[PDB]
């Protein structure tokens, strides 16, 4: 799947979903997370807590209550087992695979940076960016960034080659 990069608040993305990285217990704290919490209300955390525990990797979908998307995907990068490039791997195919499930087209994704600061920084953007490169075209994927600096950078990046 195609990929954009811009600049914002993935809380104000206006699309079908957005991701959400997410620790494997689905229990929602401070961060994209915290806004998640509070804009989108308390339906979201409740529906994570009728989904329970899921396996570092695999993903889960919950309704986005006022956020302005349908369905919030929740991908597990990390929780009973640390982050490593296979769980960044795993929970971005996942993700990608709950979308394709439920017939998505816009999906937001962040740069999942403050879930994985103990992994290669090089290494975490190639394999999300495979896993996203090798879904299917039916989905369009944004890149959502906290500063147009850094949108730019991975826009450029996008170009060589
Ligand atoms: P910023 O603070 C950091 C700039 C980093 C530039 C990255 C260049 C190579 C990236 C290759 C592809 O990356 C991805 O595919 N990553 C996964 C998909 C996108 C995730 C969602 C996001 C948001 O600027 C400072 C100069
Ligand atoms: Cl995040």
């Amino acid at each position: 799947a195609r990929i954009r990069h811009v600049q914002g608040d993935i809380t104000e993305f206006q699309g079908d979903a957005i991701v959400n990285a997410a620790n494997n217990y689905l229990k929602l704290g401070a961060g994209v997370a915290g806004a998640i919490l509070r804009k989108g209300g308390p339906s979201i955390q409740e529906e994570c807590d009728r989904i329970g525990k899921i396996r570092v990797g695999e993903a889960a979908v919950t309704g986005a209550g006022n956020l302005p998307v349908r369905y919030v995907i929740h991908a597990a990068v990390l929780g009973d087992e640390p982050a490593s490039l296979e769980t960044v791997r795993k929970a971005t195919k996942s993700a990608l695979e709950k979308a394709v499930e439920l017939g998505l087209k816009t999906v937001a994704f962040t740069s999942w940076g403050a879930w994985v600061g103990g992994l290669p920084a090089e290494a975490v953007h190639r394999v999300m960016g495979e896993e996203i490169k090798k879904a299917p075209d039916t989905l369009e994927v944004t890149g959502v960034h906290g500063t147009e600096k850094s949108a730019e950078a991975y826009r450029r990046a996008s170009l060589e080659h």
